[PDB]
């Protein structure tokens, strides 16, 4: 059962704050006085929930401290609401755009955070799919939960397509179709992409940001592509540039695993704990 | 080569006669008196029009006569102008939303002509990508030319990403990049498409036309999937059936080419010439 109710959500939860697709709020369950995030979706006449059944159940069965928990959908007049656990201090991308870059010890504590996440979810032959700073969000304890992107993907591409902004697969082929649903993902591409966060966290924003999309496309897909580095080399320690050394590894297949990468003297050390980033929601509110 | 995009007012050129629905209008070239389409798109701040030089290049090089023709483009004020072949009587949907379903003939001889034109394409190891009634234009003469996909596509995919309906590719790995870029699309999926596009001018819509598109997507991709059939058995040829069974063939590796396709009798029979094409236009006019 993915629980997707067919209820006004408002039944459950008091809406409290706009945090600002659709709408984001902060709010109270009214019976356990939990509180919780509900993501609101505008849909359309030709929207079906139903669709949505598949990312849903694969959010829904994660059972991970590091995995944002999921606590059901609502299907009310034509809104969708999806409740998920609360995060008070929002993504790393909305705490960094405020405080700066973070020190390396909060990025290696980050990092090792996600990796566990990661394991987990391979683990269960899933993959995030988008690991990023605005996908790492932090509770008011200090702890970090991967953000779900299954559902927002299919939720964008249904807009997309709308607007004919990209194609609809009516006559499309069986292996094109195939590939518009695998993507490019593997398991390997998240650690990959956890590479590029540590270099975003570090410096506020993902290598080639500044440049064209489809140039770095371009770029990026050419054979004797370099990979990225920290710019300021003296800043890091030699296992911080070794860790985005060896999560950047071109060949998918002598890219570490997760569990390989849990092993890592970056995430390691001993003395990484949640005060770090506590540290850093305090730089937050009084700087 | 060089893509040819000037920058230059297109006006220094042409006249523009009318709009016919960014803008495509009707223009005439100020010293031939050659008539064209001027296809006009609208740039952001953000873009650039040099990471469409790929694509603009692969309609250049093309040098047949059942692909539309490209004359140049033209960068102006903020505007994109892409300076084609003037086909007068617009797609053979614009066309078959006015006159019904397309007769067997009709269809045949439109099939014959795609197909030389997919033919050239795979010949110059290029792909079409996008073969649908929307993308098969049709000139006063009733001559069959398939109209561009790959700068649309990409103009497309810009607007998606500045929206956020689909993610930008700084942090993926390279080979989700390589996937992003690739999609799946090989020359035989042109042959899929037609098989659909057969359907579509008999039906007046692709097959599933009226299911939600990921609900397609998912069904379109298991092992068992039944391809499509014409849903009228007596009104079409055992020829035209057969066209459709073997065009839409699920394994890449057993779907006939585009030249052998042109072997097929359905499309190698004799009496198809644009004269058929000549007949619908009377009706679209008069009936």
């Amino acid at each position: 059962d993915p629980d997707i109710f067919n209820r006004d959500p408002r039944d459950h939860y008091d809406l409290l704050q706009r945090l600002g697709y659709g709408e984001v709020f902060k709010a109270r369950d009214k019976v356990s006085g939990d509180l919780v995030a509900l993501k609101m979706v505008k849909m359309e006449p030709d929207d079906d929930v139903s669709t949505l059944q598949k990312e849903i159940l694969i959010l829904k069965t994660c059972r991970h401290a590091n995995i944002v928990a999921y606590h059901g959908s609502y299907l009310w007049l034509q809104k969708l609401w999806i409740c998920m656990e609360f995060c008070g201090a929002g993504s790393l991308q909305d705490i960094y755009q405020v405080t700066g870059s973070l020190s390396e010890l909060q990025i290696s504590y980050v990092c090792r955070e996600v990796l566990q996440g990661l394991a987990y979810l391979h683990s269960q032959k899933k993959i995030h799919r988008d690991i990023k700073g605005a996908n790492i969000l932090i509770n008011d304890a200090g702890e970090v939960r991967l953000a779900d992107f299954g559902i927002s993907a299919q939720i964008g591409a249904t807009l997309a397509r709308r607007l004919a902004f990209i194609g609809t697969p009516y006559w499309m082929a069986p292996e094109v179709a195939a590939v518009a649903l695998k993507g490019g993902y593997n398991e390997l591409c998240d650690i990959w992409s956890l590479g590029i966060t540590a270099i975003e966290l570090a410096e506020l924003q993902p290598p080639l940001f500044d440049v064209h999309p489809l140039r770095v496309l371009f770029l990026m897909t050419k054979s004797g592509y370099q990979p990225p580095r920290l710019k300021e080399k003296g800043k890091w320690s030699a296992a911080f540039h070794n860790f985005i050394k060896v999560t950047l590894t071109k060949s998918p297949k002598k890219r570490p695993s997760a569990t390989k990468m849990l092993s890592h003297q970056l995430v390691s050390q001993p003395g990484l704990n949640r005060g770090l980033i506590l540290d850093l929601l305090d730089k937050l509110k009084n700087n």
